């Protein structure tokens, strides 16, 4: 996988325990800490070509930072598991 | 509030960067930038403030897009929006 999958691909299943577990001020953190690096490779490797899998995962982006903002955090709950498992498969169809 | 200084300081580390040419740490600045302005403003929420979170919000749309013509054209616009808020 290209660096910056690898560098992704380190984080998810730390995202995942904290969103099961409900540590959302963690969720936050690790997600805003993800986002330039997810963006990075998604502009490079998605593009305006993106996959239906691709697509769904940066449509959930979008869609956690407006849940966010509107404070809807069974939103942000839902959609981070959702798109979490999303990405772990994207990152794996070359396995 | 830390997290309009530490907005503040971001904006000088990218006026820093662009002074050198290093256009990539530019561009990660700038989306260090965007979930920083979305705490703040969720800790404060100004029309100015308003359409600085709507520029952000447009962003992420156009980036999911693809169209990096707006991502280049609303980042430029934001950057420079946040930097009069902060300004005033
Ligand atoms: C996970 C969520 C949903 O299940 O509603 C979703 C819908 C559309 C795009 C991304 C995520
Ligand atoms: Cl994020
Ligand atoms: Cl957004
Ligand atoms: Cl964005
Ligand atoms: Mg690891
Ligand atoms: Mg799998
Ligand atoms: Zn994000
Ligand atoms: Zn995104
Ligand atoms: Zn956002
Ligand atoms: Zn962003």
């Amino acid at each position: 996988g290209s660096p910056l999958a690898q560098q992704i691909k380190n984080t998810l299943t730390f995202i995942g325990q904290a969103n099961a577990a409900g540590r959302m001020d963690e969720v936050r953190t690790l997600q805003e800490n993800l986002h330039p690096l997810w963006h990075e490779y998604f502009q490079q490797t998605e593009g305006s070509g993106g996959s239906p899998l691709a697509q769904q995962i940066e449509y959930g982006h979008v869609l956690i930072h407006q849940a966010r903002a509107a404070g809807r955090m069974d939103e942000v709950r839902r959609l981070s598991e959702n798109t979490l498992q999303l990405m772990k498969e994207y990152f794996q169809q070359s396995d």
